[PDB]
């Protein structure tokens, strides 16, 4: 979905007084067919008959033109009407799939003039925009808010069998029992759940103003757990990856690739080709994910730190003075980083 | 209104099948868009979209098909139906005075091709006809019955008055009393008469089967008026004149000039100023209304008459035997001019 056409459906988000108009319109029934332009001098073959207004715009100005038959007229940045009830007349050679004379003008105004044009029809409740080649249906709010908290219902399921899946997972990884499978699972939860996010996007964007409340959902649900996937796929990749390579991975598996178990084992270096396999796959874990979210030690340093011990099970067999040798390690970073994987230890295992 | 439109109008006139599907579609109100060719594939290009039919005409399908949106195409002879549910798309820079898309389309569309496109708005209930650069409004018949009733009853009034003037100056005639201003005074009324039928004549052809009784309606009341315009003209024109040419003053004083006192009696060839001269302009009928009408010898032998007798009054005086002098009058033809005028003499005198 072009960013240019974006930039377009944004004029008639929830939010925008062309937006309140056009739902005005919606509920009493009127049509309408808008025609944006920012010369209207230069698009004087296309227009033919109404009445030249060159006023300011207002929503309640263009409910009340909508009254009349023909189309409206206003400038490209929405400040002015420039034409009420008058008729377009785009070059009728232009193909067409739409249905009824409203929208076939439309689409082809729209593709004659590189120009926005909108539609409306008197029975239905949908917002047709035309831009170039581009058509764009845009849905009632309602509509889209019935849609998002089904979505956001979803995406509580698949993160409350994420957390659950991380829990035994931890444990898994503080007793050094961590197989393939454990690792791939919790991956794969946590592949869908940003996909199901990447999905409901557009919808949360056509909500406008009205997606506000939806936004701080999918923020709250989501916050970490990019950087906890990443985190684990720095952790049990075959061989040591940089961050912004595990970046990738995750990048992949969200919009390209389908998180299947064993596409998930491959990319992250591990030649198995059946699922049976991973459980008998024993993993260490690096010990990045607990050295940056527990100890909080940036990920710059923790490098050091992994360069050095190699796996977490050595880093929690490392006394602080041990510790203390990395190259940017000082006592409080040390100490941090013993004390909090003891506390774990302690608590969860 | 030239007869090429003039068929066309007849197409959709009261009593065509067409026409009682137009009635109820406006009474559905519905509109309608009808497009007549007899070549469909010819006219591909300003035909996008709709349903190929190719099946025979009825008024109920036409009513059915009108319920779909945009337009209807129709055989010349309105046999077929060949598409509905159809976009027309005639060439935007006609230059058209129409308003809407409907009619703008219409008169557009009639303009490109030659051919008829019929359209009804779906609030008005008048039919616009348009076939090349014409436009033709076809109304309904209660408003058609409404006018011709008021013209009839016009007429009615003027035919009796008409009736009054002839009678009085048939009185003038068999005295030999006539004065320019009486003959004058009795033409412009059957001239005025005449006038009141030429201009609701469109209404009772627009009508069609509907003016049945209308058309019987004029005839009755005018049925010899113009015969009888005819032989006053021969009877007082200033100088003989043929029966050809008196019907081509009749024709005149009906269609251009107006039958103004002073112009009927300059036409009749008497070099008058003003009206009140003709009071004094004394008059004497040849003859040939009476011979005519009363003694029904026909115009050919009435001439012969003439001739001979020169006026009424003296062919009043003439004896069987004087009459019989003349070629073409044997003692029946004479005794029907001698007792027919001594009879109209004792009677109305
Ligand atoms: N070239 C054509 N070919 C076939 N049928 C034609 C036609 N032009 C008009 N009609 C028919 O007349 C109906 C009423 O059009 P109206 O202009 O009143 O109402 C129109 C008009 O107000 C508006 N509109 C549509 N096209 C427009 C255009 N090119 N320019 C400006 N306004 C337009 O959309 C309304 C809905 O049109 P809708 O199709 O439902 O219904 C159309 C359509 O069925």
């Amino acid at each position: 979905v072009p960013q240019e056409l974006i930039e377009k459906i944004k004029l008639i988000s929830p939010g925008t007084e062309l937006r309140k108009a056009l739902d005005d319109i919606i509920n009493a029934n009127f049509g309408a067919l808008i025609f944006l332009v920012d010369d209207p001098k230069k698009y004087e073959d296309v227009i033919q008959g109404g009445f030249w207004l060159d006023t300011d715009f207002s929503a309640e100005k263009l409910y009340e033109l909508s009254k009349m038959n023909g189309a409206i007229v206003l400038s490209e940045d929405i400040t002015k009407i420039y034409y009420a009830n008058v008729h377009l007349v785009p070059d009728p050679t232009i193909p067409t799939g739409e249905t009824g004379t409203r929208h076939r003008t439309a689409e082809r105004l729209a593709k004659q003039t590189g120009k926005v044009v909108i539609a409306v029809s008197r029975r239905r409740n949908i917002i047709s925009l035309y831009y170039k080649n581009y058509k764009y249906v845009v849905n009632q709010v309602d509509f889209l808010i019935s849609k998002v908290t089904q979505a956001i219902s979803t995406l509580e399921k698949y993160k409350d069998n994420f957390n659950k899946l991380l829990s035994e997972l931890e444990v898994l990884e503080l007793e050094n029992r961590v197989t393939l499978a454990d690792v791939v699972r919790t991956l794969a939860k946590g592949f869908e759940l940003l996909r199901i996010v990447e999905e409901i996007r557009p919808y949360i964007v056509e909500l406008g103003e009205e997606g506000r409340l939806a936004r701080m959902q999918l923020r709250e649900l989501t916050e970490d757990v990019d950087d906890l996937l990443v985190l684990l796929i720095m952790d049990y990749s075959s061989e040591e990856v940089e961050e912004e390579t595990a970046q990738n991975i995750l990048q992949d598996f969200i919009t390209r690739r389908e998180p299947s178990p064993i596409s998930i084992s491959r990319v992250l270096g591990y030649d198995v080709q059946q699922a049976a396999q991973l459980d008998d796959v024993l993993v260490s874990a690096r010990g990045y994910r607990l050295l940056k979210t527990v100890a909080r030690i940036p990920l710059s340093i923790g490098y050091n730190v992994v360069r050095m011990f190699k796996t977490l099970d050595q880093i929690s067999k490392a006394s602080v003075e041990d510790l203390k040798k990395v190259e940017g390690i000082g006592e409080k970073r040390a100490r941090a980083i013993s004390e909090s994987i003891s506390s774990l230890k302690h608590r969860k295992t």
